[PDB]
């Protein structure tokens, strides 16, 4: 049956009629990461570094934040811009996804243990609404669907996994596949397979985004040193292709273009979803391989190991920081729970 997210990535970017990766865009964006390849923005650390509402400690408290925040990590985009749920934390305000971050942060501050699954296994749909209140408006986007999945998750870990994710990590023996499947075959929420041309196709974007949070906030070492941490792929989402259409690495047709200009909603599983989702994946595949032609190639020897995650890092960082300029292509616009 089920091909695997790489695997997944070719046999789309190889069939896609309507998203096509141009190689003059891959060489461009390898260059541009070539650059910031010596910068924390392409190193383990800047996860923590660059981001304060990340945990600072390396601890079971901090692996469980990354759980329940990964858990959650889909669909923060708002129809306008003017018109979005904002979270303030610590006098600062955030939107999207650093949203749902500085509303756990808040939470725990106030001493409400929202990353216990002994807590969110049970948490009511009034609870988590009062938990994830926007201080505009303009509520979270989905806030059923992330109760609904809350209480799924807590359930689970409480029932299988003694009511810590740091359980998971350990079982999964510093492989970052066998976490990844783990995490697939334990949560329902969390199975991101659909169809392509008849075959099941994987992208796992919360498995291996939880997967890579976990490296990160461990600092790539103890129960978060993967032996494979190469093996995973970028996570597969909205933010992600935009910046890539941005920056030349992919096209879109005319058909599809339109939807986008025009903001119409694809569906989880649409043709062109799936060919936006696989060319993404595949694309930064390819960016990855030319980079580290481009380090062989000035006979460097990089302090650190350059893989998809840490492109898919500073490519969602730079979409977050360059929104302004990619106005003319817009991300596309789904609501599921996958992404």
């Amino acid at each position: 049956g089920l091909l695997n997210p790489r695997e997944s990535s070719k046999f789309i970017a190889e069939n896609s009629r309507d998203v096509f990766i141009d190689s003059g865009g891959v060489r461009r964006v390898a260059e541009l990461l070539l650059a910031k390849a010596a910068g924390p923005e392409l190193r383990v650390e800047g996860w923590k570094a660059l981001h304060e509402l990340n945990p600072r400690a390396a601890d079971e408290a901090a692996v469980n934040w990354v759980f329940v925040t990964d858990t959650l990590n889909f669909s923060f985009w708002s129809e306008q811009d003017e018109h979005k749920c904002v979270v303030r934390y610590r006098g600062k305000t955030y939107s999207g996804y650093w949203s749902l971050c500085a509303a756990v942060n808040r939470a725990l501050d106030e001493g409400i243990p929202i990353t216990s699954a002994s807590y969110y296994a049970t948490v009511t749909l009034d609870q988590v609404r009062n938990i994830l209140r926007s201080d505009t408006d303009v509520s979270m986007p989905l806030v059923e669907e992330r109760h609904r999945i809350l209480n799924e998750t807590g359930k689970i870990l409480l029932e299988k996994f003694g009511g810590s994710f740091l359980n998971c990590v350990r079982e999964s023996e510093n492989s970052a596949q066998k976490l990844m499947h783990l995490v697939v075959e334990s949560f329902p929420s969390y199975r991101d397979v659909t169809l392509f041309e008849g075959k099941r196709v994987s992208f796992y974007k919360r498995a291996q985004i939880l997967v890579a949070d976990t490296w990160s906030v461990l600092e790539g070492k103890g129960d978060g040193c993967f032996k494979d941490i190469s093996s995973i792929t970028m996570f597969a989402d909205y933010r992600l292709p935009q910046v890539l259409a941005h920056l030349g690495a992919l096209k879109y047709s005319d058909d599809l273009l339109k939807k986008l200009l025009k903001g119409e909603m694809l569906s989880y599983g649409d043709r062109q979803e799936v060919e936006i989702r696989g060319c993404s994946l595949w694309c930064v595949e390819l960016i990855r391989d030319c980079l580290l032609e481009l380090i062989e190639q000035k006979g460097e020897k990089p302090n650190g190991e350059i893989n998809s995650i840490l492109l898919d890092y500073y490519l969602w960082d730079y979409a977050h920081d360059h929104r302004e300029d990619m106005k003319g292509i817009p991300f596309h616009r789904i609501r599921c729970i996958y992404y």
